């Protein structure tokens, strides 16, 4: 725990940085065939940002050096009270998929996404 | 509290599609590996560990019983601000270029929110 703190911290630092880099790389790719359609650019950026996973996303025009589109959330941690979760009562919204073995369905994969960012956003809205 | 109704359905839609995307990718990934229990477990953990999930479960349809399962941290975090300061993460950022042929047109800049990472460090600190 304390013995492994420095290495563990570095792992999370590297993980979060990779998370941000992967999103930028994916978004740049998504924007490439649409860079001259302002509406689509905004749509594609909103798509990614609306998860709540990112403190900020900005697209900068290199010729003019101006912001084309940007989005910002609060970068600090939001401590949402337990009682607000019950009050809001968010449904799990799980997803699933089948794995086949030959022609027979062999297993079902069930996934449930963590609501922490969604709850944080709902709480911020509640406070406003 | 009906004013947040539209916000709620939107976030639920996002959580659903995020989970569905992952279930579909994972099912695909498991397909060539379904008879190798160790590989199934490895692949499930790999996705679970690099994403923001409450749970991932694989059920054997022949027996209707759980094969492998991963469960996550609680819905909200009570990570104290004093612990956040002790860890003292700097912003986690990445950027990429959009080009038009050999011409560079735009730069995309992203900063990832650290709340999930900190929540995980905290749960670990609590042992």
């Amino acid at each position: 725990f304390m013995v492994s703190l420095e290495s563990s911290r570095t792992q999370y630092v590297n993980q979060l940085r990779s998370h941000a880099q992967d999103a930028a790389t994916a978004l740049a790719l998504s924007l490439t065939p649409n860079i001259d359609d302002p509406a689509m650019v905004e749509l594609l950026v909103s798509s990614i940002f609306d998860s709540g996973y990112y403190s900020s996303i900005r697209v900068v025009d290199l010729k003019t050096d101006q912001t084309i589109v940007e989005r910002n959330g609060i970068p600090a941690v939001t401590n949402v009270p337990d009682w607000f979760v019950k009050l809001i009562g968010l449904e799990p919204a799980g997803g699933d998929a089948l794995v086949s073995r030959g022609w027979e369905q062999a297993a079902r994969v069930e996934v449930v996404s963590h609501p922490m960012f969604a709850l944080a956003k709902l709480w911020q809205s509640a406070l406003g």
